């Protein structure tokens, strides 16, 4: 909708972390920059892949629970997620580009839940 940058912060507020990492961590922190920095259409397909839903609605995203899990050490693997359980499985990459490229392809390749 006509606005300056989508309010994905609410989503971040309820976003969960696994293993031994947090939001301040390079993996999550860099990850968030990529999602927020993406265009509106990119965000829409991004959310469908991870949780089977559309980009940030006029309301807050904090109403939905998001789960972040680390696949493993910095290695080249295709990112995976489940809309049914709203879980994101991404390996801990050493660079935002490294995870951005793998992540972007995974969400674009996969078909979003959509509607109707």
């Amino acid at each position: 909708g006509p606005s300056r940058n989508l309010d994905f912060q609410a989503l971040e507020e309820t976003t969960e972390y696994d293993g031994g990492y947090t939001r301040d961590s390079v993996l999550i922190r860099e990850f968030w920059e990529i999602v927020h920095s993406f265009t509106d259409e990119q965000k829409r397909l991004f959310l469908q892949f991870t949780t089977g839903t559309d980009r940030a609605p006029v309301g807050g995203l904090g109403k939905l629970k998001m789960i972040i899990a680390k696949n493993g050490p910095d290695t080249e693997r295709l990112p995976t997620s489940h809309t049914a359980f709203n879980v994101l499985l991404l390996p801990e990459y050493s660079s935002k580009e490294k995870l951005k490229e793998r992540l972007l392809k995974a969400i674009t390749y996969a078909k979003g839940f959509g509607m109707l």
